[PDB]
């Protein structure tokens, strides 16, 4: 499988990577949690413009963008904009999405974006032949936050992440039994071992599936989602405690 | 589910039950071990007889137990003669075997003892009656240290070490591939939802199944095994480490 080298860091080798959400309301806000996390430990930084309220200005939103780049120099940024459908916290227009990711590729402040499968097909295409011209990494991603469909069906949505050019596919579920864990880690453990040719994200939300965070290495995850103060999902346990599980299994 | 409440200690309930095994080959190494694991932290402890070279003598395994016994008075001590055929040190006669077995229950030294399930039906369920009219309880096991049967032939096994009585049915099995040990969980789940009406303690050997060592609570492994010294069968971890990973996912 293809590994992805953002910066210094190789995701899908080795021990699963951590990532945190940075939750602002505005740039102040975002500017005092920036300084907040440079005293936590993780190597992937999100940042979740949906939480950002001045959306509407492509300015604030790059203004935001590079507050956080000046405090974290270092750590590979990953641009996201959840939807409200997928579980975030507003609504915009495809179009605005399109031109705030197309903003956000273009400043040269971000390493990755999160673009959303269901986005269509068209929209994603066009904005990951833009992402990669810039040299910039897409995290293509499909949340369901009601429930688990099969793992045929989670597969073949990752296989279609692929095949749209995402360079890392990410897949969140909704269990609604301790089953639907295990359907995820199939689903994950068969991308793996037959399918996947680059890293992938696979993770079963809520306190049930927290084993899927920590299993990742076992599995096939390349990456795992931790809380510094609040979680940006379901499930997301504090990174510190995360970071010393993953070194447990990693050594075992 | 029923719970078996040995001493203080509760075993289906909770998170799962910390498990390690003593090994010493005469008297004086088993009398250094006790006091050694006296500075470890766990709520079960099993003797692994089968390590002690003194079995031919009924007088100097009973010593080899009052000597444990005096150690630690507190903790519940599971006597255990692991035969050769499932992973053990050597190799005895049923007679002999059964003849250690009624003489540590007839004692008062033991709180539990494992009984092999594939003993014999007749002997199994004589000692069985012994051991419960004794207030011994009895942990019935099975190992498989080659491969992983289907989670449908493991489901019967653990069905039918309830009928036969046992307190606690317990299996080990081999993973051959990452499959194996979901196919592991999925037994046990299967296990704890639909048949079980008592604790259960399911185990995925080696590297590769040490995640159903860690995922006990979420899964339905009432108890699990962790290595102070050295392991008692591959895969153990540390149980300073299990304790820690445990912890985390029971607060999660
Ligand atoms: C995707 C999924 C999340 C999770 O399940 O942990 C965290 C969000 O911030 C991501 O964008
Ligand atoms: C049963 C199984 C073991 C394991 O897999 O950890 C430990 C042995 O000591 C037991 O008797």
């Amino acid at each position: 499988m293809k590994t992805v080298t953002v910066k210094n860091l190789i995701i899908g080798e080795g021990m699963p990577k951590i990532i945190v959400s940075l939750m602002g309301r505005d740039i102040n806000s975002v500017k005092a949690e920036a300084l907040a996390y440079r005293e936590a430990t993780f190597d992937i930084l999100e940042w979740r413009v949906d939480h950002f309220m001045d959306i509407a200005s492509t300015q604030s939103v790059l203004t935001a963008a590079r507050v956080i780049r000046d405090a974290m120099p270092d750590i590979p940024l990953l641009f996201t904009f959840r939807s409200a459908k997928e579980g975030g916290e507003q609504t915009i227009t495809t179009q605005h999405y399109l031109t705030l990711n197309r903003a956000a590729i273009d400043s040269g402040l971000v390493d990755m974006i999160d673009l959303e499968l269901f986005t269509g097909d068209a929209d994603v295409k066009a904005t990951v032949d833009y992402a990669h011209a810039h040299n910039v990494y897409v995290v293509m991603s499909n949340h369901d936050f009601h429930q688990t469909p099969s793992a045929e069906e989670m597969v073949s949505r990752l296989r279609k992440m692929q095949a749209l050019g995402a360079d890392i596919p990410k897949i969140a579920v909704m269990p609604q039994s301790k089953h639907d864990v295990l359907t995820l880690l199939t689903a994950t453990l068969e991308m793996q071992q037959h399918y996947a040719d680059r890293p992938v994200i696979t993770m079963s939300m809520a306190k049930e599936g927290v084993i899927s965070r920590l299993a990742g290495e076992v599995f096939g995850s390349a990456a795992t989602f931790g809380a510094v103060k609040q979680a940006s999902a379901p499930g997301q346990i504090a990174v510190n405690d995360l970071r010393s599980v993953l070194m447990i299994l990693h050594n075992a």
